[PDB]
């Protein structure tokens, strides 16, 4: 059980998933949550990072100690200068100006070099810069379903995850509900020629109120500190859980851990 590898990269995955036992009423479906931070980048975007690279090296696109641009942001960026520090790529992010000073040392500290946008231009800006990069430099710019199923074993009710995690759950979707046909999947999001319906039967609305509360509640009665995205996640999957009833099993996301956020409101009390 104890695990021997030769890269971090390969830790990237196989996150845990947690009963939860004290905030959920005595009527409800059990809820699980499936905690990303785990990741040694500590957030669900490992696997999207180590999936971008991984698709530039299976293209013939990357050869060691290559330089790679990409227009980021948040987690993201984070899993991209690991993995790329881990591969032994030369990462040069792009990013909105928005990011803390101790941000910007984490990432360097990766060996990533970083070209900050203007911030009201979010990515559409980075986006920009780094085409921009491109076109003069001639830089190249470029497992969680299974894992369920190995964890939920014979049956799952429903998959909660936030759109934060885009991708994540389009692909988890197929893998689920080969396994579990009847299943339902929703999409969680803020308060602020056949049609394909099979990446999510329902999209759940959370406000910033409502996710900060059951954050809050997680972490005091469970000892799951998650961020606030992950707040929401799990509001959706309690009232999901309350739906489906006692015998039932949802599992949902938690895509970072709290610690990354103790300068937001999510945490900040009264002194």
């Amino acid at each position: 059980m104890a695990r021997t590898v030769n890269s971090i990269t390969e830790l990237i995955g196989d996150t845990p998933a947690v009963k939860l036992n004290r905030i959920v009423d005595e009527d409800s479906a059990d809820v699980y949550l499936k905690l990303e931070f785990m990741n040694p980048g500590s957030s669900v975007k490992d696997r999207i990072a180590l999936a971008m690279i991984e698709a530039a090296e299976k293209a013939g696109k990357l050869k060691p100690g290559d330089t790679i641009v990409e227009p980021t942001s948040g987690n993201t960026g984070i899993g991209l200068a690991m993995v790329a520090a881990a591969k032994g790529y030369k990462a040069v992010l792009v990013m909105p100006d928005t990011m803390s000073l101790e941000r910007r040392n984490l990432l360097r500290a990766y060996g990533a070099e970083l070209v900050l946008t203007p911030g009201a231009q979010g990515m559409r800006g980075a986006i920009a810069k780094a085409e921009e990069l491109v076109r003069e430099h001639g830089y190249f710019m470029p497992t969680t379903g299974k894992e369920i199923v190995e964890q939920m074993g014979d049956q799952l009710d429903a998959f909660v995850a936030g759109v934060g995690t885009g991708g994540t759950i389009t692909g988890a979707g197929k893998v689920l509900r080969e396994a579990y046909p009847n299943i339902k999947i929703y999409a969680v999001e803020p308060a602020d020629d056949i049609l394909d319906t099979s990446i999510y039967d329902g999209v759940i609305t959370v406000t910033t109120e409502e996710a900060f509360a059951a954050a809050r509640r997680a972490a005091r009665e469970e000892g799951i500190l998650g961020g606030i995205s992950s707040g929401a996640a799990i509001h959706a999957a309690l009232k999901v859980a309350k739906e489906l009833g006692k015998g039932k099993k949802v599992l949902a996301i938690i895509p970072s851990n709290g610690e990354r956020y103790l300068s937001t409101p999510l945490y900040q009390f009264e002194d």
